[PDB]
């Protein structure tokens, strides 16, 4: 239960990669202990929109976590803006990956990722950490076959302020309430994104409408490559009652069970 603090003079930003809802991610280098060294790192810049001088208890909570399937926060740099420092993964997003390669991907390989994501979210659930922004953009490739959940708990760094709405559980939209169960919903839309080779969820619809549609219980369409067995996994994630939504434990089970005989549960 500790997080490393990085002196400002240790970090250097080379290039910007992009920016999401809360921050701005920069490709950078890390130079520790005066003597020259060059460690490739990713630096995410988060600002209030008051100061980030001072470490909160939640910042340490993020800092402590370490799992084979999550993106570990190597360190933290306070200042006017908060600088979150992680390792740089050249292979990038799972979302942009499935788009580019699509169905060419292994039906076996694509199932393993469902398992690998669930294992990570389990690790987060275990240490009582609510991700609050799970999505395909947030799942990253550490290795051609290996993925890691990124961007956990960033949302809880900033005061309640206001599109992740396509990834939120209905009670999160209605009550601004986030649980481990609410992320389970987000896991659902995620898996969906994958099975659709990176299709945009609720495409070409108005955001105001979105609460209505899933409330009417029409929900997401069945992805082209998914058998009813894999599709129902997702459907249980979007059940209005959270206490009937599956745990990440069970989700790791159902996918690994399907992973034994890959083409039975998915098809080109
Ligand atoms: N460790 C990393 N290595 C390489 N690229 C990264 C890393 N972390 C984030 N990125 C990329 O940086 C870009 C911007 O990140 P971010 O500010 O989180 O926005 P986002 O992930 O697109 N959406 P959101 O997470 O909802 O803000 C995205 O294209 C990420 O894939
Ligand atoms: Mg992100």
């Amino acid at each position: 239960v500790l997080a490393r603090i990085f002196k400002e003079t240790e970090l250097r930003k080379l290039k910007v990669l992009g920016s999401g809802v809360f921050g701005t991610v920069h490709k950078g280098v890390w130079i520790p202990e005066g003597e020259s060294i060059k460690i490739p790192v990713c630096i995410k810049v988060i600002e209030d929109k008051q100061s980030f001088q001072a470490v909160t208890d939640h910042m340490l909570a993020i800092g402590s976590l370490d799992h084979a399937h999550i993106v570990r926060l190597l360190g933290l740099c306070p200042g006017s803006s908060l600088q979150l420092v992680t390792q740089y993964l050249p292979l990038g997003s799972l979302l942009d990956h499935v788009r580019q390669h699509r169905g060419a991907l292994g039906p076996q390989l694509l199932l393993n990722w469902g398992v690998q994501i669930a294992k990570g979210m389990y690790y987060l659930e275990e240490h009582g950490m609510v991700h609050r922004n799970l999505a395909a953009r947030n799942v990253l490739l550490k290795s051609p076959s290996q993925v890691q959940v990124a961007d956990f708990g960033v949302a809880d760094l900033l005061p309640p302020d206001d599109t992740p709405i396509k990834w939120m559980a209905l009670e999160s939209i209605h009550f601004g309430k986030y649980t481990h169960q609410s992320d389970v919903w987000s896991y659902g839309v995620t898996v969906w994104e994958l099975m659709t080779f990176g299709a945009e969820p609720y495409a070409g619809l108005r955001l105001a409408e979105v609460p209505d549609l899933l409330e009417k219980g029409e929900r997401l369409a069945q992805p082209q490559i998914c058998t009813i067995d894999v599709y129902m996994v997702m459907v249980k994630c979007w059940m209005i009652d959270e206490n009937i939504r599956p745990t990440f434990k069970e989700l790791a089970n159902e996918f690994t069970r399907m992973a034994r005989d890959p083409p039975r549960y998915l098809v080109i």
